[PDB]
């Protein structure tokens, strides 16, 4: 009789930003796991492994198994997978959507390949580039895990998984499938794994322009957290807003 | 008392009819230059290959993308600090000019073709840039037509440094009007009596509109018989021209 009985909820954003975010976030999570409530964590991020996510969560006090961290680059590998098991890929890409694609159980190939994946791979080289846009030119899907164009690192902003799918896509002149937030192709994924029906089911998080954005496009209700009187203000002038806005973890009722 | 006495011509699939246009130029005695987007040989390079096709051309004769690079930087900053991506051509075009090198702390990126790029070098060009360096390309050409296909061109990684960056691009090459008027004073003639004459719309037919130069045309390579402003001749052949 609960309204909402599955929680997708955001890894990205600043929502695990200082101590009391944290512990917030801990407190949350420990009481959707006292109500038994079935909750998946969502990230865009491709350079930790789910089981690194885990460790890293449960290390903070926030209760989290491998099984529960859904990557776009595992939406990628499964959105894939459901519209063609027998397609051969052709992937950029780190260990991470590797893993995913590998769990799938594809078959890979290059020039010939029937689908492109473009990860992001802080390895890339011209060969490896070149191999995608050849494939794409033979006829294979483009697809992007993520399309974020710039990195934040210690050194500055590094090229992202987005600039790299520009690249192919100005060379082949073909446009991408792009599955990681702000798209909603892996929310949707992420509520196939979470098994929860999509109008029961709620995206939590703190940043609406990539994260929350995904979740209200796949159809789902959303809540904003960390959000403040000129925040709420301006999404009243968007096109559309998230279901609901307020301060902190600790304001939610479980409705 | 001939209408165009001095030629800008296309290598980017009009010379590989051309020997014999060529010679021709020679027989009558006008100058011509070829100028060409590629940034990875340098003119002894390019001139050998002419050479080996029973095409006149000495090293002089040619005027790449790299070479009106550097020039163009020269013209900014003599001693500007240069991060670049690119093969021997580039390099030793910038090295020629008098140009020191730099990583991060660069004061211009310059992006040519290197088919051994890396994510670091990359990397490198987009954090001179966000330091506030000058980014530069030697040529927006999107693809390369090679044996395997279509590999990724010079503009693609262009867009790559630029998008990640949100920090536009000065292009050198055609079809922008840098390399033209360099080119127009290295051939030394006036632009009422130049013509540019190449293969393809999109670079060299629009270098010549856009730099005041009549064009010509010819149907051998990238652009078919089949735009919003027409060269100033095409014709199927280099055979078919006049002289005029």
């Amino acid at each position: 009789m609960r309204k909402y009985n599955g929680y997708l909820i955001d890894l990205d954003g600043t929502m695990y930003r200082g101590t009391e975010r944290i512990d917030a976030a801990s407190g949350f999570i420990k009481e959707l796991n006292r109500l038994h409530i079935p909750y998946l964590f969502v990230t865009n991020n491709s350079t930790r492994t789910p089981e690194q996510v885990a460790d890293k969560l449960v290390s903070l006090d926030i209760p989290a198994t491998p099984e529960q961290i859904f990557t776009s680059s595992m939406a990628t590998a499964n959105y894939v997978y459901d519209l063609d098991q027998n397609a051969m890929i052709y992937f950029i890409g780190e260990e991470g959507l590797y893993k995913a694609l590998k769990e799938k159980g594809f078959s890979f190939a290059d020039e010939n390949a029937d689908v492109v994946i473009v990860g992001l791979d802080r390895e890339v080289t011209y060969e490896k580039l070149a191999v995608a846009c050849l494939a794409v030119r033979n006829g294979a899907k483009l697809i992007s895990t993520n399309g974020d164009l710039a990195l934040p690192t210690e050194r500055g902003f590094m090229p992202g998984n987005g600039a790299f799918t520009a690249l192919i896509s100005h060379s082949t002149q073909v446009k991408a499938t792009f599955v990681g937030k702000p798209e909603p192709i892996i929310m949707e994924q992420a509520l196939k794994v979470l098994g929860t029906n999509k109008n029961e089911t709620i995206m939590v998080g703190d940043n609406y322009d990539t994260d929350i954005l995904a979740g209200i496009r796949a159809g789902l209700d959303t809540l904003l957290v960390h959000t403040g009187v000129t925040t709420v203000e301006k999404l009243k002038e968007y096109k559309q807003q998230p279901t609901y806005s307020m301060k902190s973890l600790d304001d939610w009722k479980f409705l």
